[PDB]
DNA sequence: ATTATGACGCT
């Protein structure tokens, strides 16, 4: 009872830009705004691979990782923006720079953890305490929450439902207790409305967000009401929400581990996990995963919001699938040079912007017919930002994979260069 | 012949 900690100490938000690459292209080209549109990479093979889809296009069934020619069968009016191509590969620079715009606005409100190019976690605990003291007892007006959904409410037209749920929540709120978790989540949501307003004002970009007590719940909440909306998942809403929540929807359970939870335990939903002791879970899934599952199914997770706005590694990758696989020495060299040239550009810009130097080069390759996604990964020293030297070293480091007797065999279906091990400069 | 990345765990 009194000693079971309930993981309500923090207020954590997950902000995710709605169809981010598409919005970047729609800001740049107004003809695309408020239309079915998608962003593609390459164009020759089946019109190119789609990597981002507006919500209007999604209503027709267009999805990521779908060929553009097939998407056009579902949505003949679909509009397409193409990723920039440089040195024969996709260049994502425009989206990394748009991402930094967004991150820099978010960083004004609270400390953020860049979780991907288009999403960050926010630790709002201090911000909420400060704002609570600023209110000095004033109750929270629904006007301050114009796009917030309260998950699980109403209980007992879409916007009509939203407002009813919010009204029930706010009427139930105990504004005089500055230590109530539910009040703290609520103030966190007010701040997140303000953050999302500043992002849209200063970039034109819309986003969704989740507000809860930890990263996993914030992330799960963010996806409940998209696009352009935010969802508050309270501690108290977890039993009902998790009672029908497929295990695969929880972050890190979408793959093999989640499938083995399902197969070994004979269950489907997150909430069923409550029935197992911690020791049982550790026995099946190992001590770390067991403790984590035992707490997570009760809505409790302790992973911190790391103060990290910048990526930890800077990487350059290209697949050479099918008959385009690289089969000669000249080919492997020239593409290592193209990759190393993009890497040099991004690294020099990174050193100037962020006062740091990478010190290790990671070279990863895939050979044709190899089952694995990395057929090999080897590291060497990264001592100067020179594309010719980095390409020469990556070669030097992979070349004993060639089994020919100027040819290259097995042909290579992927090259990958990654600068890592950053040190302040 | 989804592709381009990027974080993190295991050993
Ligand atoms: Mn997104
Ligand atoms: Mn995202």
């Amino acid at each position: 009872g009194p000693h079971m900690a309930t993981g309500q100490d923090r207020v954590v938000a997950l902000v995710d830009m709605d169809c981010f690459f598409v919005q970047v292209e729609q800001r740049q080209n107004p003809h695309l705004r408020n239309k079915p549109c998608a962003v593609v990479q390459y164009k020759s093979w089946k019109g190119g691979g789609i990597i981002a889809v507006s919500y209007e296009a999604r209503a027709f069934g267009v999805t990521r990782s779908m060929w553009a020619d097939d998407a056009k069968k579902l949505c003949p009016d679909l509009l397409l923006a193409q990723v920039r191509e440089s040195r024969g590969k996709a260049n994502l620079t425009k989206y990394r720079e748009a991402s930094v715009e967004v991150m820099e606005i978010m960083s004004r409100f609270a400390v953020i953890e860049r979780a991907s190019i288009d999403e960050a976690y926010v630790d709002l605990t201090s911000a909420v305490q400060e704002r609570l003291q600023k209110l000095q007892g004033q109750p929270i007006s629904a006007d301050l929450l114009p796009s917030t959904y309260i998950e699980g409410l109403p209980q007992g037209q879409k916007e009509g439902m939203r407002k009813q749920g919010l009204f029930q929540w706010l009427d139930s709120l105990q504004i005089d207790n500055l230590t109530s978790p539910d009040l703290q989540l609520t103030v966190g949501a007010v701040i997140v409305e303000e953050m999302r307003a500043a992002i849209e004002r200063e970039t034109g970009f819309q986003c969704s967000a989740g507000i809860s007590h930890n990263k996993v719940l914030a992330k799960l909440a963010c996806g409940l009401n998209k696009p352009n909306r935010q969802t508050l998942v309270s501690h108290g809403s977890v039993p009902q929400l998790f009672s029908q929540m497929p295990i695969r929807k929880i972050r890190s359970l979408g793959g093999k581990l989640g499938a083995s939870v399902i197969e070994i335990l004979g269950i489907e939903y997150m909430g069923e996990l409550t029935q197992f002791t911690e020791s049982q879970l550790q026995s099946h899934f190992g001590e770390k995963n067991g403790s984590w599952l035992y707490a997570m199914c009760r809505g409790i997770e302790h992973d911190p919001v790391k103060p990290r706005q910048l990526p930890k590694t800077i990487g350059c990758s290209k697949n050479f699938p099918g008959k385009t696989a690289l089969a000669t020495r000249e080919q492997v060299q020239w593409w290592l040079l193209q990759l190393a040239q993009e890497l040099e550009e991004r690294l020099t810009k990174d050193r100037n912007d962020n006062d740091r130097v990478a010190t290790q080069l990671v070279v990863s390759i895939r050979v044709q017919g190899d089952k694995r996604l990395s057929s090999l990964r080897r590291c060497c020293a990264l001592t100067r930002y020179d594309a010719h030297k980095m390409s020469h070293d990556a070669f030097t480091v992979i070349k004993n994979c060639n089994t020919s007797g100027t040819e290259w065999s097995p042909p290579l279906t992927m090259l990958f260069l990654c600068a890592t091990k950053f040190s302040a400069s």
